[PDB]
């Protein structure tokens, strides 16, 4: 018997931040975020005079409005003043003091989507040859061939992308949160990466507004405004974006497979929350690297168990098996490494219950395959309405028709 998903509206994005729908502004850089932020913005000259083109049907859409506009005006004073400063503090506007704040449905296909975008290969390389790993000593000879070969096929990977993006976010955040318990701080959204050719690069996202932040614990939340570059043009998936007011703000030149187009450049805006304990995972979403190899490297000691020698260059080289079922060792290593992500940037309770019950629903299933209620209940109470579970239940039942 296959899980029954839920019906209903559309699910809807519940990210901290843009996915597969993100817009990067960009430099080559020479370290300060808000003056690579400036640079960033100084780089598009298609700006236009921004207006509601998606609004939010629960929110006050003129104050986000007022929000971007403030932004640019506040942005643009700060390159009036004669030095930069390190740290901008918005004006406790009406728009930002409301931002700020001073049901079942079904699988849609674009979490589908998010997660194959995730597991692709982008341009650029987005962590360093040592990044994974946390060891106090040199490791061991195996151990190095390894990290090396996994590091070469993940480095580049869209979701090692959303782990850098997300590692920052989550450290500016969580240090203005005590730096500027008081202050709208203006939080600029970067990650950096190196070229093919080895240049460095820094990227802008968008911004972030926090709010008051006396985080007196874990759980204590912190509220936010994020406004979010785009080229996606929402009206396309409205469901997908029920919690945000869309802005359209500029007008971008690109080179496509037809030559030179111009495209609208969208501004997603939504009022967000996050407690220092959620901080504090996304600075380590760098342990999804590490676990994706640990999973890795669980394949290669059993194959070479079984062939009492070590398998670690036959298995990355693919040289008994006959075959790669995704295609590549690349693209396995990139599969693990974005359900990896996207546990931690989809985490939820709903994902829990799910993950432990699905798993005694799969051995039972497996012993009755290999030899021939409630617990279904128990899976089946986490498919309410989050996206990634969702998805985790669709493809569990492939697993069972198969
Ligand atoms: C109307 C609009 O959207 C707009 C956008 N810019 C670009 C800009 C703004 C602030 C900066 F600090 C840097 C660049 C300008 C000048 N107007």
């Amino acid at each position: 018997r296959p899980l029954r998903l839920p019906d209903g509206p559309p699910c809807s994005q519940r990210s901290k931040f843009l996915l597969m729908d993100a817009l990067k502004l960009s430099i080559e850089d020479p370290g300060i975020p808000l003056y690579d932020a400036i640079k960033c913005m100084r780089t598009f000259f298609g700006w236009k005079e921004p207006n509601v083109v998606k609004p939010h049907e629960k929110g006050i859409n003129p104050n986000y409005l007022l929000s971007w506009k403030q932004v640019l005006a506040e942005l643009q004073d700060i390159e009036n003043e004669e030095k930069i400063p390190r740290t901008k503090n918005m004006k406790k506007t009406s728009q930002l003091k409301w931002a700020l704040g001073e049901e079942l449905r079904s699988l849609a296909s674009w979490i589908q989507n998010e997660f194959n975008k995730a597991c692709e290969l982008t341009d650029s390389s987005w962590i360093e040859l040592d990044e994974i790993g946390e060891d106090a000593a040199p490791i061991e000879h195996i151990a190095s061939m390894r990290r090396n070969y996994f590091t070469a096929e993940v480095s580049h990977c869209r979701a090692t992308e959303y782990i850098m993006k997300g590692v920052y976010i989550n450290t500016a955040l969580l240090n203005a949160s005590c730096a500027a318990m008081d202050d709208f701080q203006l939080i600029p959204m970067i990650s950096k990466c190196r070229t093919k050719e080895g240049r460095r690069k820094t990227n802008l996202y968008g911004f972030i507004i926090k709010g008051r932040s006396h985080l007196r614990n874990d759980t204590d939340v912190v509220n936010f405004v994020s406004m979010e570059f785009s080229l996606t043009d929402p009206r396309l998936e409205p469901h997908k974006w029920e919690k945000y007011c869309v802005l359209e703000v500029g007008d971008m030149l690109l080179r496509s497979a037809i030559g030179h187009v111009s495209r609208p450049m969208f501004l997603y805006v939504r009022t967000n929350g996050t407690s220092k304990i959620k901080m504090k995972w996304g600075m380590e979403m760098r342990r999804c690297l590490l676990q994706s190899l640990q999973q890795i490297e669980s394949m290669i000691e059993a194959e070479s168990s079984v062939k009492e020698k070590d398998m670690t260059k036959e298995f990355f080289e693919n040289k008994s098996p006959k075959g790669v079922e995704e295609g590549s060792i690349g693209k396995v290593c990139r599969t693990l490494l974005a359900k990896s992500v996207f546990n931690s940037l989809y985490a939820s309770p709903q994902l829990e219950g799910f993950s432990a019950e699905s798993r005694k629903l799969l051995l039972i299933v497996q012993a009755l395959r290999d030899n021939l209620g409630g617990l279904y209940e128990a899976i089946e109470e986490c498919l309410i309405n989050d996206p990634w579970v969702l998805l985790n239940a669709s493809w569990f039942n492939s697993f069972l028709t198969h």
